[PDB]
Formats: structure tokens, sequence, C-alpha cells
DNA sequence: TCGAGAATCCCGGTGCCGAGGCCGCTCAATTGGTCGTAGACAGCTCTAGCACCGCTTAAACGCACGTACGCGCTGTCCCCCGCGTTTTAACCGCCAAGGGGATTACTCCCTAGTCTCCAGGCAC
């Protein structure tokens, strides 16, 4: 038995970025349910989204526009760029 | 003063464009035998809240200086506002080009299902 999260995750890319500090596990349930809840909101704005497109799929352009709708534009721009990023990078199937 | 004739108040007739009804219809609503799959109950434990109080213990209740300022009055002072006047572009009608929205669908391409082998992941 076992409960999803990502605190291995936000540990790695926390050390990644700069090993030499902490975090207490407060802030990682508090980070954990921020993640959890932006999930569910790019997911829940992505399938109304895709179902007001008339195409009952989901591919990179309904999260592409969901992102461009509630994250602020830099972060928008950072996240298209991120996003294409990690398409560029997956795409190597080798 | 009578009477005929013109003006007006009130009553009756008529356009008129939006609400209501309708024929044709054509891709969905109904029912169905089946079929993998949710799910409801139950032993059984285990685990989190509740009460009593052992033992302390800061903190609220409430009353007393005192002065900062909320409410009201008085004077100030000026800035939108009613109004007049001049300008001006909005709305409407119309002429005109054309450009993306909508609808049809096919290979292709990406996914549901399938089994198979392996590297993640919280617990010891």
């Amino acid at each position: 038995a076992r409960k999803e999260t990502y605190s291995s995750y936000i540990y790695k890319v926390l050390k990644q970025t700069h090993p030499d500090t902490g975090i207490s596990q407060k802030s990682m349930s508090i980070l954990n349910s921020f993640v959890n809840d932006i999930f569910e909101r790019i997911a829940t704005e992505a399938s109304k989204l895709a179902a007001y497109n008339k195409k009952s799929t989901i591919s990179a352009r309904e999260i592409q526009t969901a992102v461009r709708l509630i994250l602020p534009g830099e972060l928008a721009k950072h996240a298209v760029s991120e996003g294409t990023r990690a398409v560029t990078k997956y795409s190597s199937s080798t």
C-alpha cells in the first residue's frame, strides 16, 4: 500500500538546482496538494477546451492553449518553451 | 333669432410585423440477449477520539487615569452642472469584394487491447 506523491522528484529537482538547501514535510505536503491542484486545473480546462473544439482527444495543442489561459504570459511562454523542449527530447525514441 | 358651413372630440376601420401553428422528415430513442465487471456485506483488528484529572499556569474580567479622536457645528472655497450654443460623427441605407465557416472523408497514424519483461518506491 502507498499514496502517490512527488516528494522524491521535488527533492531531486531541488538538490539539482541547489544541493545545499532542505525542506520540511509540511511544506512538502503543501506543494504536493499544490501540484495535484494545478494538475486538476489544467486537466479540467483541457477537457473543457477539447469538448468545445468538437474533438474528443487530448493532444498537446489543447494543453498549450490551456496553459496560455490560466498561467500568466511570461510563465505561459516559458511553459511552451519547456513543453517543446520535452516533446523534442522525448521524440528521440532510440 | 333661424340656419348652413367649418373645426374638433370621440368612435370606428385598417396596415403590420411578431407570436402561434404546421407538413416533411431523418438521424437519434426504445428494447433486447448477453457479459465482463462494479459493488455490497462481513470477520477482525486496529487505531483515533473522549473522560478524569496530576500538575501547573499564563490569561481574561473588570475597574481606574487620560487623552485621541468621532460626531457635530462653523466657516471656507471651488468645480462640476444646468444651460446655451456650436460642432460632429452614428445610424441608417446602400454598393461591392471576397474570405473564412461549414460540410464531406481517406489514408495514415496513433490508440485500445494484448501479453511480457523490467526498474520505480515507500517501508525495514
